């Protein structure tokens, strides 16, 4: 269903987008308090953003900045306000 489909979309992205996504997914599972569904909704939003960026031809680290932990950290923090 939804999770498998969303992971398939990640697998269709360039390898660097894939690695960075995996880094963020792990960071969120490592550090997220809060509802697992919120964390998944945020990851789905992130896959929409990553798909668009790859489609426009941007590099993944333009999106996240070099400090991926700080990106993910601000994503798990704005998880509350957003989801």
């Amino acid at each position: 269903g939804e999770y498998k489909m969303m992971m398939a979309r990640v697998a269709a992205l360039p390898e660097d987008y894939q690695f960075v996504f995996k880094k963020i997914q792990n960071y969120m599972w490592n550090f997220s308090a809060g509802n697992g569904m919120d964390m998944l909704h945020i990851q789905y939003e992130l896959i929409d953003l990553f798909e668009a960026g790859a489609a426009e031809g941007r590099q993944v680290l333009d999106i996240t900045g070099e400090d991926v932990a700080s990106f993910a950290d601000e994503l798990v923090a704005n998880a509350k306000t957003y989801v």
